[PDB]
């Protein structure tokens, strides 16, 4: 998975 800011 991916959390945050992109």
């Amino acid at each position: 998975s991916y959390s945050g800011y992109s």
